[PDB]
């Protein structure tokens, strides 16, 4: 009614919980490799859910695969920074119901660190009050907002894909949101949006540094994750790829 059908198709395609199958004493491996994990089965949703994003399936397979390959770390932390803010108002990063991690579960500093960089988002979630309508436009451009430098093959596609969704979101906007602060509304979440590129580089350093140093570190990476990871995070870590800003 209110709603318009686009966001509540949306809801209805997102995935529906996904355990990590941790079982809780955690070492530094263990957690990562049960973080790994759970990156293995989201990534599998990742997959379904595009198969039912409407206009995804209509951009040549390559172009697909390559979209997936791009944003799935920016997915995966964008959605783990929903649940946060759904669940644990923030206070946590709630990886999944079975992986929970507060403060005293992150003891090595760099892992810390890690989780102070991913705590960015829901915390902007709470500030924001981002709500559920956005934050799944929101995700579709995240999907939307790399692509190779050379561009994609289904170019004129994806572009009108992305200007679909664009307009979704200010829809989305005008459910709550006054012409002015519905603008200033969607400076605010596209910003967000191009701020997450630089967050998400310090997530990939850290992958790709730990999938290296995996048998040494004693971690596992499961077979789906550790081809995302070689087949393009060393390209996308040099820079070999185009960033899609909507500020400059
Ligand atoms: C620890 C670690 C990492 O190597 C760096 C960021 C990490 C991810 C952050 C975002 C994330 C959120 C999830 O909900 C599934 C699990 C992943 C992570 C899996 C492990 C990653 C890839």
């Amino acid at each position: 009614q209110l709603i318009p059908p686009l966001i509540n198709l949306l809801m209805s395609i997102e995935p529906d919980v996904i355990y990590a199958g941790h079982d809780n004493p955690d070492t530094s491996s263990s957690l990562l490799t049960s973080l790994n994990q759970l990156g293995e089965r989201q990534l599998l949703s990742v997959v379904k859910w595009s198969k039912s994003l409407p206009g995804f399936r209509n951009l040549h397979i390559d172009d697909q695969i390559t979209l997936i390959q791009y944003s799935w770390m920016s997915l995966m932390v964008f959605g783990l920074g929903w649940r946060s803010y759904k669940h644990v108002s923030g206070q946590m990063l709630y990886f999944a119901p079975d992986l929970i991690l507060n403060e005293q579960r992150m003891k090595e500093s760099s892992f810390y660190s890690l989780c102070l960089t991913m705590w960015q988002i829901p915390q902007e979630f709470v500030k924001l009050q981002v709500s559920q309508e956005e934050f799944l436009c929101m995700k579709v451009l995240l999907l939307l907002n790399t692509i190779p430098l050379e561009g994609l093959r289904s170019q004129t596609q994806f572009e009108e894909m992305r200007s679909s969704y664009i307009r979704e979101l200010i829809k989305a906007i005008g459910l709550r949101q006054g012409v002015v602060s519905s603008s200033q509304r969607f400076y605010q979440l596209t910003k967000l949006l191009d701020n997450l590129h630089d967050l998400v580089k310090q997530l990939h350093l850290y992958c790709l540094n730990t999938f290296i140093q995996s048998r040494a570190l004693s971690v596992e990476f499961p077979e789906m994750m550790s081809e995302v990871i070689a087949a393009q995070l060393p390209k996308i870590l040099a820079g070999m790829v185009k960033p899609l800003l909507f500020h400059k």
